[PDB]
């Protein structure tokens, strides 16, 4: 169809849904091109896609690691089309723990396929879109790119780290029409370390605190974790809107602890706030 | 002395003028350990600690690269007193310029450095005052982890990054008694590319709003910059609090464009107000 959109991590969750959402869409307005860092993972985007019906051609998988420039280029070559006019950037990793149980080489990865690929991805695609006039760059963002979460220090660091390229580019790019949008996401229904390995890393009063931190936000997501399908829409809305904001929330049950965290720049009220918040009082 | 610090990044701007600030203090209550990725820049910290006539054995200087992890654990080896009071994560790169015009290397770098340098420095040092029940990080911040800047993306993204680390972790630090704050500087007194380079590298019209931002930044340093004396002097203020705040800020000059920026989490009216108030009216 006429709307080529390329969408990153494909795989499972969000870019898995958004991909098949907007491959079926009734207008058969787009044509997508699923990327996922390895091929013999795309069976489920496929059953996805057939349970969908999916028109043949609607869509399409390429491999592309977004931690090399040289797949990233080769995946720009395979549009076939000669341009991408909507850009997703969605391939994120996730990591989970005291940060002195972390590998340094974990560290590494998280940034590098995070902050790093989108990078790689930007490089890659909006001198097009700046040459056109024209180009829609969604990127997946997350509450936990606009507040600190314990045990999520660099995936929160990775997610403010989006938070702040996409707003330098932003206001750079208002004259030239291309958008850039952050669709911030709460929990979404769809990765941790042996017990064992955890204590091996830390100490025994941290990994008390990891075991309370982990019960919690099992309550949180139990409670808040919305259907991918929802989430997925607010994708939608954002490719649509004729004059798109930079951030989209996919919910709005978070916007308190935002706005104390906003309110006092000094981080107080907002340390203690989400410290009684995850643990009790200390 | 009796307060250990130790400081990355002494070779020059703040991190030099805080070491021999600290090293010189009156009261002879500080032993700083000044660290320098390579220790052939180490002559100017020397001048200036001869000329603030810092007693003999109040400064050392050690070679640590925050790029490797080895180097980290040596510098940490060095540390003949056996704990370290206070931890000074300084070390930063800036990175200016269109971000398609960014050689990959070099993005990966500032990352690198300023994010996963600060990781491993926090890795290594905060077992121990975990262990102790007390500690004190203070971590070098820029208005530009707080709001992005044109052409400053990469280097927005990894001072946002810090914001994230910093703050995930104070959230579960405040049982330790391990202090965190990050020191929120503007301009202070104190890298670029030739513009042939540059225009190679974009397009005529993103060249243009780069000369405009160049201007901008030249008038904003003239008239915001603060002393390194007055900066360091924040620091200070900090590390003798005694009950230290998250974050700590130089000037108050920004607060109102942090304000907007916090009251319209949609974005827009920062990115309009930002895109004016560098370039003009789109
Ligand atoms: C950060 C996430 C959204 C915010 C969630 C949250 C939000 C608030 C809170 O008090 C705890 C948690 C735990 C899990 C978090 C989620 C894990 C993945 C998701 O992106
Ligand atoms: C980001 C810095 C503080 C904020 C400064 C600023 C702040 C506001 C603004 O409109 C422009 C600039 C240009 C230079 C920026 C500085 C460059 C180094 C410093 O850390």
């Amino acid at each position: 169809a006429r709307t080529v959109v390329l969408i990153t991590g494909c795989s499972s969750g969000i870019g898995l849904h958004l991909a098949v959402r907007l491959a079926s869409d009734p207008s058969q307005s787009f044509k997508v091109y699923a990327t996922l860092r390895d091929l013999k993972t795309q069976g489920r985007l496929w059953e996805a896609a057939r349970a969908l019906a999916c028109p043949p051609g609607s869509l399409e998988t390429l491999q592309l690691d977004v931690r090399d420039s040289k797949s990233v280029a080769a995946a720009r070559e395979r549009v076939t089309e000669g341009r991408v006019d909507v850009l997703v950037c969605n391939a994120g990793l996730g990591l989970l723990g005291p940060l002195e149980a972390l590998g340094e080489d974990a560290v590494a990865s998280v940034l590098d396929v995070n902050v790093v690929g989108t990078v790689r991805m930007l490089q890659a695609f909006l001198p097009d879109m700046k040459r056109r006039g024209s180009g829609r760059v969604l990127v997946t963002g997350s509450v936990g790119g606009l507040m600190g979460l314990p045990f999520n220090d660099v995936y929160c660091a990775s997610k403010f780290a989006l938070e702040g390229l996409c707003e330098s580019l932003a206001v750079l790019l208002l004259p030239f029409g291309v958008h850039l949008s952050l669709i911030e996401c709460g929990p979404v229904h769809t990765v941790l370390g042996s017990p064992e390995e955890v204590l091996d890393r830390t100490d025994i009063h941290t990994f008390h605190r990891f075991y309370q931190y982990l019960a919690h936000s099992k309550q949180v997501f139990r409670e808040a974790a919305q259907n991918p399908e929802e989430v997925a829409e607010v994708f939608l809305t954002a490719l649509r809107a004729p004059k798109p904001t930079l951030r989209y929330f996919t919910t709005e049950r978070f916007l308190p602890l935002l706005r104390m965290r906003l309110d006092d720049p000094s981080g107080s009220n907002y340390v203690t706030a989400m410290h009684r918040e995850v643990f009790g009082d200390v």
